[PDB]
């Protein structure tokens, strides 16, 4: 798509994407007696916190052995603020090949909740994970709707409430939480894994396969985790044809993928700025017309 | 430090580095060469991008800072555009912070040296600090510019976007002030970047590198508040610069007024986090 366009507007044949390092933490890899390591740096204050998260969910996810992520080995606190996450260095290269066996992958990671050795029936986590640099609630609730209207969508409207206070955000929003449950079709939503923050710029391949990283996971709906990987692109078409393979689309996925993407679009009012404010507002008129 | 650190937690003799972004693009290798391409899906994306041109244009032309070069603003389907740019392989600023200091020094004494005089404060085309656009307006006085086309510009988006009444009075007994930091003192215009944070410089092995420029003919002490009030540049830098440009008598109180704008332009982008040093920047320069 992007990638299209590119080639036409340049004039390529070829056209492969390639790599300091990452929005949120500073990432440098290193080589060791024990072998290469890969090293995040954030100096803020709740830096701890949103690492040891980040270990919790690559612990999470290495656990159901569907899918390849770094090891974590260390967290350690910094002199004078923030902290250093140490992992497992992986040689990698962007998402091209794989791309349909990564499909394949998260496809299966959403449905092993269902398989019989899994028994998690509340959405939630059993500790806090941090999208991008603000912590999130992930305390247990048995409603998907509840728990993403109050812990996701309202817990980012406030923080735009107090650092923004936009009266169009705080209008909008009212009007479309008495939406949310007719989205949801009627559906009875089951909890599943997932990885959180499955941005192109957070999965990647090697000669094995595809490898995904920097997770921010929680039980959530199955759904969630694509509308990310949608709204930035980087996705070749071959992963989700893959994934809808195993898990096809129920009835108001084009509904919800609106709501699930204007949570990204909050989060990224809030990380970087009013860059965000024009889609965030955008998007909810459009869930409200 | 922290490789200190690190060799002592991991417990390894040795540490080697390898391996060697900021809410924009993604690069990517071509037939042609490696190119860096910038992706901005809003409405106001190309008028951006080309403002964005026209800086690292205007830069490029001095001959005196590497840039990266400017190839193409592409219309995006679906919103927005996209700036494809000659790709740099970059590493942080510290070896070449000297060299750097130099250069925007000799960037900032171009216009009053070279042949073709640039004899107002502005700019010939709208550039954007962030998201922001700016008004370009050419002006024969900098207090006027940078009051009426900077802070008061700032000043108002934030009495619309968020009323508040401090902000609205403290302007009021500052804007009296300003001219106090600028008598008895020559003004030339200077080409500046306009954005130069330690996040928008950086260094190859041949020398320092400057990008996301934007652009505009100022007073030259003005590029260096951003530098200043956000660390990240090593002493050596401003030691090179101020060889060449020493600060002028005033200099810490205007510094204080051109860190204000800065700090108001992050209140706008970002939100109240940056009230409380607004405010307390106007409060020094009232004091
Ligand atoms: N374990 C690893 N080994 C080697 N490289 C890595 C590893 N994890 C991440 N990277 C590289 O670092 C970049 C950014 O990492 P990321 O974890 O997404 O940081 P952030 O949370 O700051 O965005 C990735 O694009 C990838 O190239
Ligand atoms: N021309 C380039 N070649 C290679 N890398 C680049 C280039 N321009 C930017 N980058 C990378 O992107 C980062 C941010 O670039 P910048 O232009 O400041 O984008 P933003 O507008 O998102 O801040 C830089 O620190 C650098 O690592
Ligand atoms: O930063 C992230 C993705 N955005 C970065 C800049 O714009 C393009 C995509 C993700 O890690 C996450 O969705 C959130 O920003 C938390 O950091
Ligand atoms: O982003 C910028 C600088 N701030 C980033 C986050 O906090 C530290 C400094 C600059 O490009 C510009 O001056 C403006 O903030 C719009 O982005
Ligand atoms: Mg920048």
């Amino acid at each position: 798509a992007m990638e299209q366009l590119l080639r036409a507007e340049l004039r390529t044949a070829t056209l492969r994407a390639f790599g300091g390092a990452g929005c949120i933490s500073e990432g440098r890899a290193y080589d060791t007696d024990a072998g290469p390591v890969f090293v995040k740096v954030n100096r803020r204050t709740q830096a701890r916190q949103m690492f040891e998260g980040e270990v919790a969910s690559l612990e999470a996810l290495r656990s159901t052995g569907l899918v390849r992520v770094p090891r974590p080995m260390k967290v350690i606190d910094l002199p004078g603020g923030g902290a250093a996450f140490v992992m497992e260095h992986l040689k990698m290269k962007s998402l091209s090949s794989q791309a349909s066996k990564l499909g394949e992958q998260m496809a299966d990671l959403h449905l092993y909740n269902q398989k019989g050795s899994s028994y998690v029936d509340k959405f939630g986590f059993h500790t806090v994970t941090c999208c991008g640099f603000i912590p999130q609630v992930n305390e247990w609730q048995d409603d998907w709707p509840t728990f993403f209207a109050r812990h996701r969508l309202q817990a980012q409207l406030d923080l735009i409430e107090k650092d923004y206070a936009d009266r169009e955000a705080r209008e909008l929003w009212s009007r479309l939480q008495v939406k949310i449950p007719d989205l949801f079709c009627g559906l009875e939503i089951v909890p599943a894994l997932l990885h959180g923050d499955l941005w192109s710029g957070n999965v990647a391949e090697d000669d094995v396969g595809p490898i995904i990283y920097d997770p921010a996971s929680f039980y959530g709906h199955s759904e969630f985790e694509l509308a990310i990987a949608l709204m930035f692109g980087g996705f070749p078409r071959s992963f989700f044809t893959a994934y809808h393979r195993k898990i096809p689309k129920a009835p108001g996925f084009d509904q919800r993928l609106l709501l699930y993407q204007l949570f990204n679009y909050l989060n990224h009012w809030n990380h970087f700025g009013r860059e965000y404010r024009s889609p965030s507002l955008g998007t909810m008129r459009r869930l409200l017309k």
